[PDB]
């Protein structure tokens, strides 16, 4: 199992070198996703406050 | 780029997973924003604030 | 160069071992030369030869 680990580490480092040469950020998508998930929780919190204030019967 | 694609395929790593999740999250945001916008058009800003 | 560095790291090969040893040897040379120079300044060239 260690041989596979060594080869995977080498391949990952080669891919990292290639990405650095290509000037491509591999974590841009995850960064944006995490920002969007935070915006969702903010909006959900606003909606939850309005439903706790007005009630479900009124809001629906 | 093709060499990097080959390496990613060998490593079983999806390079577009983050963008896929980001686009799903952006759609959820617009849904929630639309609900909030309807409630503000119904109650008005003075009441909601 | 970065690809070659990655390959060397995978092969567990030190690329600067030779230069390290060379620099140690050059220092040993200067120590021995200094001893010889002191003995020649003490005895003189006519006696030493």
């Amino acid at each position: 199992e260690e041989i596979t680990k060594d080869h995977k580490v080498l391949a990952r480092q080669q891919l990292q070198v290639l990405a650095r040469y290509l000037k491509m950020d591999l974590d841009n998508g995850e960064r944006k996703f995490l920002k969007e998930k935070d915006t969702v929780a903010e909006l959900q919190a606003q909606l939850d406050y309005l439903n706790a204030e007005l009630g479900e019967f009124f809001v629906n």
